[PDB]
Order: C-alpha cells, then sequence, then structure tokens
C-alpha cells in the first residue's frame, strides 16, 4: 500500500468542516424530502432532494441572524444571505424547516439523547459561533441501501461517507481518500483492494 496520513492531513480529517450529525425532513410527515446536518457552530443546514424546487439548501444561524441560501449549484454557486425578516417575509416555508429542525435538534441536546446520525468521531469543539467564517453546505447526497452507505459531498470539495456506523471516508483529493475511525485513527484508503470501491463508484459517478 501507499504512505501514511501526513499530520497536516489528520489535523485536517478530524479539525475540518464536517459533518458532525445528519438527519432527514420530516422528522413524523411523509417521506424524506430534504437532508438537515451540522457542519459549524451555530450552523444547521437543510439540502433539499426535489429538483424542482428553486432553493437547493439553507443555513440557518440564529446567534448570526441569518439565513444563507444556495439557489442553484448547477454551475456557479448562486447564493444569498438573508437576515432573520428577510427570510419569513419571502422563504417562509424554508425558515419553518430550518426553525423546526433546530427546535428538533436543540431539544434532543437538552434532554441528553442524539440529535440526529451521528459522525463516527466529533471533537470538543470551540463552538460558540462561526461570526465570519464562510458557509459550508451539502452540495449532493446520496444513499445505498445495500452497504449503508450514505455519502455527502460538501460546498468546500470535501467527501464525507457514511458507512453504516463502523467507519466513515473523508477526503479532499480524489486520489487521496481516508478511513475515519471512531477513536480518532486515520488510515489511507487503499481502494485498490477495498471491497466497496464498486458501490463507492456508482455513487460517485452517477
Amino acid at each position: 500500500s501507499s504512505v501514511p496520513p501526513t499530520p497536516e492531513e489528520r489535523h485536517m480529517l478530524l479539525n475540518g468542516d464536517w459533518i458532525r450529525y445528519y438527519h432527514f425532513y420530516p422528522m413524523e410527515g411523509g417521506d424524506s424530502v430534504a437532508v438537515t446536518y451540522h457542519i459549524q457552530p451555530g450552523r444547521t443546514g437543510v439540502t433539499f432532494f426535489n429538483h424542482s424546487f428553486s432553493v437547493h439548501s439553507a443555513v440557518l444561524s440564529v446567534l448570526e441572524h441569518i439565513v444563507y441560501v444556495v439557489d442553484r449549484v448547477d454551475i456557479n454557486d448562486v447564493a444569498r444571505i438573508l437576515s432573520l425578516a428577510q427570510a419569513l417575509n419571502e422563504e417562509k416555508k424554508i425558515y419553518d424547516v430550518l426553525q423546526l429542525v433546530e427546535t428538533h435538534d436543540t431539544h434532543m441536546l437538552k434532554q441528553r439523547r442524539s440529535p440526529g446520525i451521528m459522525s463516527v468521531y466529533c471533537p470538543p469543539q470551540t463552538a460558540f459561533q462561526c461570526n465570519g467564517d464562510p458557509f459550508v453546505f451539502v452540495r449532493w447526497y446520496r444513499f445505498h441501501m445495500e452497504n449503508s452507505m450514505s455519502g455527502f459531498m460538501l460546498s468546500n470539495g470535501a467527501v464525507q461517507v457514511f458507512v453504516g456506523g463502523k467507519y466513515e471516508l473523508r477526503w479532499l483529493d480524489d486520489n487521496r481518500k481516508f478511513i475515519v475511525r471512531s477513536n480518532g485513527v486515520c488510515e489511507v484508503l487503499d481502494e485498490e483492494k477495498f471491497p466497496l470501491s464498486e458501490e463507492l463508484n456508482q455513487m460517485l459517478y452517477g
């Protein structure tokens, strides 16, 4: 196999902007029409599954009093930064979902329950708020049921795959994929001998 993870690579795979937890919208209601997630402090995002819908993603920062709205990722990323009053008076449907999910997540944490499907590795976060920091959202989501893989491609180019609960795959450069474990061990995925390679390649390029 190849060279193990460099100290800079291990710092990126464990302290970069990654999904700390994710779940779906609706939470009863009908089937799923969006995936909700938490990447940055104070920010709860949602990414809509339906291609007919004009809003691709929206991120809610209650403390920053803003809603970051992505309308198209077809490229270029057509995005807006609306205030909480502008979101309520223009994109009410999206604002209601964003607020329903923020209320669900904070209620789960105030109860000691897991707010969603937890990441295998979540770090002691300085958290607080992301004042100033740019916005990281989910560009695409994919699920393969035979393996229980849940792959996400983040707006910053990073890919994060949740393989069941067993482990995760995280990477920035496509030809240097890593395997992150619950204990913070990062290893280089040798895609030549990896058994879910065909299943992963269909998810990325399909």
